[PDB]
């Protein structure tokens, strides 16, 4: 079965609205989420509907775009590095359930490649 998804509301969690975040989903989020490898990661992993008994036994911090997407959109992070840890999170998962050279491994590392385009340019917080 699957597990509940990560969490994208929290009314108690302290956060904010920084421009490094606001640079994160304008930038960064839009850039990959648009990009013809991003379909995989536009949502928690189905590991029921993918028949992947393993998935979250090997994955213990699941991470995807689409819980990216509603933290960014819900303003529920507290600064840029956690959500620049959510990304990396997705990636690592990635690397770590897949091998060298699958076509999920080929796509994940084109958008990671691109995410880190991107966060060179994170600006100053204002
Ligand atoms: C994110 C993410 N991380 N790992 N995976 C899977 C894990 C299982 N793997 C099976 C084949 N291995 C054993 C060689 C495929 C990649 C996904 C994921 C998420 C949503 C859909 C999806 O569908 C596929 C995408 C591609 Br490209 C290829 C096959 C499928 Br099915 N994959
Ligand atoms: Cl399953
Ligand atoms: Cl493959």
């Amino acid at each position: 079965m699957n597990p509940p998804p990560p969490e994208t509301s929290n009314p108690n969690k302290p956060k904010r609205q920084t421009n490094q975040l606001q640079y994160l989903l304008r930038v960064v989020l839009k850039t990959l989420w648009k990009h013809q490898f991003a379909w995989p990661f536009q949502q928690p992993v189905d590991a029921v509907k993918l028949n992947l008994p393993d998935y979250y036994k090997i994955i213990k911090t699941p991470m995807d775009m689409g819980t990216i997407k509603k933290r960014l959109e819900n303003n529920y992070y507290w600064n840029a590095q956690e959500c620049i840890q959510d990304f990396n999170t997705m990636f690592t998962n990635c690397y770590i359930y897949n091998k060298p050279g699958d076509d999920i491994v080929l796509m994940a590392e084109a958008l990671e490649k691109l995410f880190l385009q991107k966060i060179n340019e994170l600006p100053t917080e204002e």
